[PDB]
This record gives structure tokens, C-alpha cells and sequence, in this order.
């Protein structure tokens, strides 16, 4: 890479290349307790993540699309002359703390904190998940959600305040019978350093995301292949 500006030559730096990334999640939802591990790599140049999440605790008591997004944006693919506006990747080393509350319309709602840095070569996403008010024979409990995903966009601003970002946005998920579950998503990211950090215009990100089974693999799980690019400066 070369960048005229060296605060975006050092975040690029640490991503170039396939980085390896390691997942861990302690969850609570409604009082029912689980855990998940999941490992893979991310290729920011591609803006491409590949996952296999296991859940450590036995079966996992809510679907697994749910928890997609709460499962590394600073691998999002930023466009060259969109990089100044790159808030995940100038927050590392160090990194950031994530978090969200994501509404299940007429159902429950998580509560998530995330720290994202790196230890040693890898990416690291340390999870809390907190689920309350969900109904135990909603869509969630009651496992009504299929095992797929969609496509979406985020839009990003940033929250000068706090030195950070702030987004808010919809995942829908489809239901069984056709239906969808809307899961609105507010979202907050702050720096864990006392470094400075890009804070950015206002743009998007652009996901799609595959879901997939490991035929292998016994222990409940999750196969993810993600992409996320930045658009929306001309």
C-alpha cells in the first residue's frame, strides 16, 4: 500500500494480508446461558471474512442468524479515496469498544459490548451479550427464523463527542412461514487508546453475507462468508 497520509498507512498496514481473527461470545438470553467460539480470517483488500462459529455450551437457545452481527468491521473494504473516513481500522492496535441494542420488534431485545484489538498477529472480538423480554415461544426461542441472510447497508456517522462512530439500521430476518423479523440495530463504537482516531463523513457500508454448514462438524454451529464495502462519498 501507499497512502500520502501516514495515519492511514499505519491502519492499512495491519491489514494487509489475510489476518487470522478469533471470535469469543458469553451470552445470556431470557436466563438461558451459552457460550461461542468462533475462529477464521478476514482480507480487508477483499473486504472478505470467513468464519466457523461453534457454540461451546451445547445447543445454542437462540437461531444463529440473529447473532451475525453482534459475531469485525474494521475488515470492511474501503475504497482508496474513501480511507480518511476508515474509524475501525486507525483504532488499532489498541482497538475499539462495540456496542448495540438490537430490538426484536414485538419480541425481546440484546444488549452487546464488545472490545475489538489485536493480540499479537490476531483480530480479536471479545463479547458480553445480555437478551431480555424475549418471548419463550417467539420467533427467537421458539426457533422460527430460517437459516439464511440478506443483504444490507449501514449508514455510519460519526459521534464527535465521544470520539467515535454511531449507526443505526434494520436486519430482517426471514421467518419460517414467510414472514420477516425485524431486528432494529443501535449501534455505537468508541476508541479504547487515548491515540487519535479518523473520525468520518457520512457514508455506508454494504454487506451480503452466506450461511453454511460444516457436513463434519456435530457440535451446533455457524459457517459465515461475509463482505462489507464502504460507498457513499463520490
Amino acid at each position: 500500500h501507499h497512502h500520502t497520509d501516514p495515519m492511514v498507512s499505519k491502519g492499512e498496514e495491519l491489514f494487509t494480508g489475510v489476518v487470522p481473527i478469533l471470535v469469543e461470545l458469553d451470552g445470556d438470553v431470557n436466563g438461558h446461558k451459552f457460550s461461542v467460539s468462533g475462529e477464521g480470517e478476514g482480507d480487508a483488500t477483499y473486504g472478505k471474512l470467513t468464519l466457523k462459529f461453534i457454540c461451546t455450551t451445547g445447543k445454542l437457545p437462540v437461531p444463529w442468524p440473529t447473532l451475525v452481527t453482534t459475531l469485525v468491521l474494521c475488515f470492511s473494504r474501503y475504497p482508496d479515496h474513501m480511507k480518511q473516513h476508515d474509524f475501525f481500522k486507525s483504532a488499532m492496535p489498541e482497538g475499539y469498544v462495540q456496542e448495540r441494542t438490537i430490538f426484536f420488534k414485538d419480541d425481546g431485545n440484546y444488549k452487546t459490548r464488545a472490545e475489538v484489538k489485536f493480540e499479537g498477529d490476531t483480530l480479536v472480538n471479545r463479547i458480553e451479550l445480555k437478551g431480555i423480554d424475549f418471548k419463550e415461544d417467539g420467533n427467537i426461542l421458539g426457533h422460527k427464523l430460517e437459516y439464511n441472510y440478506n443483504s444490507h447497508n449501514l449508514y455510519i456517522m460519526a459521534d464527535k463527542q465521544k470520539n467515535g462512530i454511531k449507526s443505526n439500521f434494520k436486519i430482517r430476518h426471514n421467518i419460517e412461514d414467510g414472514s420477516v423479523q425485524l431486528a432494529d440495530h443501535y449501534q455505537q463504537n468508541t476508541p479504547i487508546g487515548d491515540g487519535p482516531v479518523l473520525l468520518p463523513d457520512n457514508h455506508y457500508l454494504s454487506t451480503q453475507s452466506k450461511l453454511s454448514k460444516d457436513p463434519n462438524e456435530k457440535r451446533d454451529h455457524m459457517v459465515l462468508l461475509e463482505f462489507v464495502t464502504a460507498a457513499g462519498i463520490t
